[PDB]
């Protein structure tokens, strides 16, 4: 697939597959500039700009190089550097950022972080949900340095309650269970599910999924798993501090098309 450079250069096309535009909001805030570069050329994005996801492959992670910067007195200052990840589905898509370089004034230090960017798509109205039956969504859960997570979720529309499970991630602590939670309409009446995660029947963080698709075809959100990492003091004093591991979640129902299997 060589159309990943077309996502940064070619305009929006109505014939492109599935979700063709992603509004970059949380990925780049305020006056910041998010420069994406991959394959051939590059494109700079501002807050609210559109990402031409239509020319990216569905159900796969596209990887760009991102430089998050800001202008100070007419000159761009590199705030963050790393890899920008985009997972595209048919009615929803989400982005993630792997921090590789931060500031620490004029230089850049090497720090590795990972956060979830935007989670956008055709939000399903809570007032337009099915009434009865259980939908099975299967897809990907991807975290820092691991895109092979297998996400499985199921929603009961008669009880308005869904639950899930994450498997096959490299770190066995991240293979956590998505506890049962109710379907609730958010501020914009969109159908969202928020709950906790369970490892060995113990709370280890939270998770938030959004229902996307005109007929609730897909679910897309993120999970925050509670972990603990080491901090090396200025005198080599280790401290076991708590941290959060962010996991991108994106699943879809099994499709049945008119003219192909």
């Amino acid at each position: 697939g060589a159309g990943l450079a077309d996502a940064l250069t070619a305009p929006l096309d109505h014939k492109d597959k599935s979700l063709q535009s992603l509004t970059l909001d949380q990925s780049v805030r305020k006056n910041e500039k998010l420069k994406l570069a991959a394959q051939g050329a590059e494109k700079t994005y501002g807050n609210g700009d559109s990402l031409n996801t239509g020319k990216l492959k569905n159900d796969k992670v596209s990887r760009f190089d991102f430089i998050r910067q800001i202008e100070v007195d007419g000159q761009l200052i590199t705030l963050e550097s790393g890899e920008f990840q985009v997972y595209k589905q048919s009615h929803s898509a989400l982005t993630a950022l792997q921090t590789e370089q931060v500031q620490d004034s004029g230089k850049m230090v090497a720090k590795r972080q990972f956060r979830i960017g935007d989670i956008a798509g055709e939000h399903t109205s809570f007032d337009k949900l099915p009434e009865g039956g259980r939908a099975t969504y299967r897809g990907t859960a991807f975290g820092s340095d691991d895109a092979s997570g297998k996400l499985t979720y199921t929603i009961d529309f008669a009880a308005k309650q869904g639950h899930g499970k994450i498997e096959h991630l490299k770190s066995p602590e991240l293979n956590v269970d998505l506890a049962a939670s109710d379907i609730k309409p958010d501020k914009k009446r969109h159908a969202v599910i928020s709950g906790s995660v369970l490892y060995n029947q113990a709370e280890k963080g939270s998770y938030s999924l959004g229902i996307f698709g005109g007929q609730a075809q897909e679910v897309a959100g993120s999970a925050e798993v509670e972990t603990a990492y080491y901090t090396k003091d200025t005198n080599n004093n280790l401290t076991l501090v708590p941290g959060i591991r962010h996991i991108g979640l994106a699943a879809k129902q099994l499709e049945h098309h008119h003219h192909h299997h």
